[PDB]
């Protein structure tokens, strides 16, 4: 039934010979030179990185005066690209070995403490993606010293002659080939150093100009920075003119090594770019989520020396590394947002209206129920049990809740005087439980979505009350039965109604549970329903006989049916609306103008 | 100001010395070995790809040798030696092509055989291997490596190895034909001897490898590779079942296009566009490279606006980074990308003349691409080819029939300059604006844009067709003044012109002087206009003295009512609870 033809029959005849690994080091040079890295740009950020860590090795030695700085030239008449360094140069037993060997690297037998970013070998040759000649020249300290000057065009050979005038340090010249001419250009090898060198520890002059370097803030002590320092790097991070809102500046060395700085805008979200984050660094120099997607709008940075990166220095290597990383990061920005709801709740009210739908977004889109809770503990409403406006969560429901409770009942609807007075919050009133009230056009999905929190089934209100018909419905009315039909009124009534809405419901019943209102819509999976809506069902309408409108319906009934008629439909159409189960309201506004003149003579 | 020390000052003084480049080869094993890529489980990608290499090269062989010898890779996991094991039967390595091909970083039979093919031999396109360096990924996962090897042709060998440096060859019996490669897992890569996960990584990247796979005795990739073969050949259930897998959906494509071609570059490729909608509450185009994955999120080869496509782009020649997961930056890949974009825009233009109907409901679901698009880009001569693609509506023909800006092109007055626009709310907000009736002198049509982002999308538009878009932003004689100035007096806060117009059937309306101001009121100036003749406004100019109560109720119900026709209110919960005050008090 099965396919094999791998068997262990293999065995060893005789002697075996023993060999060394090879490498065809002609085809190597053109791997490197045109295979390893993505973007040309990105040998300016190579040669950079050598110069630092020269500049480091000189720094380091001379302890143990002279300057240290990196100088770039564009020469556009010339089409070069230049770069020297003030560091520790090299001899000639340096040139050959460091340079003329591919994967040699000296920065790597320098130890025996954290400068430092060459190991690889590898980066020098990056040259050769955009110049058909470079000459090196290179004078080291003390030492014996001559100067020499190394050259090459890239493909097989190089020289090494003395040289004289060689300043301490190293100067390379690229020549650049005829299509990389936008390395002779200074707007160019400008934007190019910014975007990865833009950290480096030593002043970077391009064309006699000292470029404006930054400090790595993720890196640095949380309290050495000031309000003002944050608002400056997150204008540079954000690419933003405005200021953050908050400011998490968050390390971490267990389990993973962790430097980062997360702002949130004090700007409201863009709703086309919504439809339409943070970048990610190790030694301060940048890599090619890192975050839940419903974290992104969140700004700033990440850098984590746990990340693997590969030979090119854009690819992250171990996923589950990132997805730990990632969940690290989840839990501490929920915790941190908790803390600023504690600290400050009225700017943190602003903040969740201003974001509250990404929490949404998040708590839908999750498929892991803890993770839902947690995002979950952000959101906020209000409460029957709390005065109006006051803001609460669903741990302070929770909380509140007595020890025989099983349940969070929740009712959504567009403001505080609509839940309030809701013929739905009238008939959880007979109750003795607090109600959530959502205010919010996604809220209800979003709890629909959530399901439980705190192992507590969240229940609608409007689902309540279908549930109850089907329990010991003992509830009394709000008025005595002096003020009600009688019941072969009502059911008078109620089998008229049944014939004059005969394709619209699948049942009318009398419910003791309303004061304010007439009548209710309602449907067992009513969040469902509504939902459903986005661009038919088994409604039941539900009449109040103690309402005045009700009581003149069925008067109405015998004493001018058709305007009983006209009376009805309009009492099932407001209903409807008030249920949020309604069409398009505008093809009632007839019906409704026929009916108020009617109605008033 | 300046401060600059690059001088020419340095001089040749004394000779050369010549030297070549070299390699240190120990460091250059842990490199290729291990920093090359971004996930351990490459090295199965690596191993299949070179066993169909193996089997492409053996099948080239008997084109003209003609020898026979089924051509399969089988892949063996075993979880209580922590091993895993490929074998191909294809041409297998004598024992110097082991040292010269395996001995060698960078070192590439496959590369060679590859430039001493004819030019249209069916393996050109086929051979996988380049590089010279793919092999080594098994030293990523493994401690140990073995390779048993016998050639078709005369011995069997042993190729054996740790990674560090050396390896040892010996003579070996019983090799089949072909060559079989063992590898000793380290223990923090043993899941790779487990069947489930290595029948993941080999969907994942190798399901469309041209030989069969085994995995255990049991057969896996089954899937073609639908992009390769000719577009009539293909029916449309296999497009629906191939969409589903490459777009990981349940649903079916709406569109499908199927393009072939060979400059700037070799492609096969098939875009689909799905039929369910997209959700706020939530794959991309892979690229393929000889039936191997490289990207399954393809980056750069598609214009951002056109990411609601899915399905598959392979490229035989495009330049791979040595990871073999992205492309090199290449003048070739960024003129696909504007022959992708012109290719599709094309396509959908056809299916908007072949079935308005369908195309209707298409630009109803994507067009927010299509105006992201317009917007994003840079270049006025994209614009206005996205902009084909727009639909609006227009004043000269009726509600939900729609018109491109080629057709209003079309049909204007012999010799007109502008394209006239109105971004508004709804219809009913647009043919009332005092902005409209001016032009409705002038240039009679004007487009009518309800969606969201219409406003800045034929803003940044700017041009089409050369041509500028631009926008623009009974009762007695006075018994109604009586009423009309009891009127302001209760609805101080909300509207603040009340006029008086002629209506029919409803007492009151309600129109806005711009759009900007309305638009935002949705997320207020509301003008009030008033028939007289209507009988609830002879009846609200009675009851206003009467019933000043019930007039009140009454006044507060004939503006929401104008404010739901007028489509600014379309939740109407917070008038119920009124007006069914007002019911109630009206009837008695
Ligand atoms: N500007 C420089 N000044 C001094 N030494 C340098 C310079 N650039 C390169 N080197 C030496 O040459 C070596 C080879 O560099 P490279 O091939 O880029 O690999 P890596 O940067 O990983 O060391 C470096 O390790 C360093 O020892
Ligand atoms: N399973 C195999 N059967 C026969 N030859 C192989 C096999 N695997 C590798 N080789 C040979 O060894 C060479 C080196 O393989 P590799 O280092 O993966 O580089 P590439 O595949 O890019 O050539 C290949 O070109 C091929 O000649």
């Amino acid at each position: 039934t099965l396919h094999n033809i791998i068997t262990d029959t293999e065995n060893v005849q005789g002697s075996f010979s023993k060999h060394e690994f090879q490498a065809e080091t002609k085809k190597l040079l053109d791997i490197v030179a045109r295979s390893l890295y993505s973007e040309k740009e990105v040998f300016i950020r190579e040669l950079i990185s050598n110069g630092s860590d020269a500049l480091e090795k000189l720094r380091h030695r001379m302890i143990t005066t002279a300057p240290m700085e990196i100088h770039l030239q564009t020469d556009s008449v010339k089409g070069t690209f230049t770069i020297q360094d003030t560091g520790v140069g090299m001899n000639k037993e340096d040139l050959v070995s460091n340079l003329g060997t591919i994967a040699r690297s000296g920065s790597k037998a320098f130890l025996d403490s954290s400068s430092i970013i060459g190991q690889f070998g590898v980066g020098f040759y990056s040259a050769f993606m955009v110049a058909d000649k470079v000459e090196v020249y290179s004078q080291s300290a003390e030492a014996d010293a001559p100067g020499y000057k190394w050259s090459s065009d890239g493909s097989g050979v190089f020289e090494v002659a003395e040289a004289s005038g060689v300043r301490q340090g190293t100067k390379i010249v690229l020549h650049l080939k005829d299509d990389c001419k936008e390395f002779s250009s200074e707007d160019r090898v400008k934007e190019v150093v910014t975007k990865y060198s833009n950290f480096v520890s030593f002043p970077i002059f391009l064309n006699g100009r000292r470029l404006n370097t930054l400090q790595a803030l993720w890196m640095m002590e949380p309290k050495d920075i000031s309000e003002w320092q944050h608002e400056e790097f997150y204008r540079y991070v954000a690419q933003a003119y405005d200021k953050p809102r908050y400011t998490l500046h968050y390390r971490a060395d267990a389990p993973l090594n962790i430097r980062s700085i997360f702002y949130v805008p004090e700007m409201k979200p863009s709703m086309f770019d919504v439809s339409r984050s943070v970048a990610l660094y190790s030694r301060k120099i940048l890599i090619q989520d890192i975050l839940p997607k419903w974290l992104r709008f969140l700004r700033g940075v990440v850098d984590s020396e746990d990340i693997p990166l590969n030979l090119s220095r854009e690819l992250l290597q171990e996923s589950a590394l990132i997805r730990k990383l990632r969940d690290v990061l989840q839990q501490r920005v929920i915790r941190f947002l908790l803390d600023q709801s504690k600290k400050d709740p009225e700017k943190y009210a602003r903040f969740f209206e201003d974001y509250g739908l990404f929490m949404r977004e998040g708590i839908v889109t999750t498929g892991e129920q803890s993770v839902k809770e947690d995002i979950a503990k952000l959101l906020r409403f209000e409460s029957s049990a709390l005065p109006a406006g006051q803001q609460t969560s669903l741990m302070e429901y929770s909380s509140r809740m007595k020890a025989g409770t099983r349940n969070i009942y929740y009712l959504c609807a567009p403001n505080r005087h609509l839940a309030e007075h809701s013929p739905y919050f009238e008939a959880m009133k007979q109750k003795d439980m607090e109600v959530l009230f959502c205010f919010e056009q996604f809220d209800e999905l979003t709890l629909l979505h959530l399901r439980e929190f705190d192992r507590k089934k969240l229940i609608s209100a409007e689902t309540d009350i279908v549930v109850d018909h089907y329990k010991e419905e003992k509830f009394q009315d709000s008025k005595p039965a002096s003020e009600r039909l009688s019941s072969e009124q009502a059911e008078d009534l109620l089998a008229w109604m049944r014939n004059a809405l005969v394709q619209r419901v699948t049942n009318i019943k009398v419910t003791p549970r309303l004061d304010t209102h007439p009548a209710m819509i309602t449907v067992l999976e009513m969040g469902a329903a509504r939902h459903f809506l986005r661009t038919i069902l088994q409604p039941t309408l539900e009449i109040n006989t103690g309402h005045d409108l009700i009581k003149k319906l069925h008067a109405l009934k015998d004493s001018n049916p058709e305007l009983a008629q006209l009376l009805l439909e309009q009492i099932y159409d407001n209903a409807m609306i008030a249920a949020g189960l309604n069409e398009d309201p505008r093809p009632m506004i007839s019906r409704l103008n026929q009916l108020l003149t009617r109605a008033l003579e």
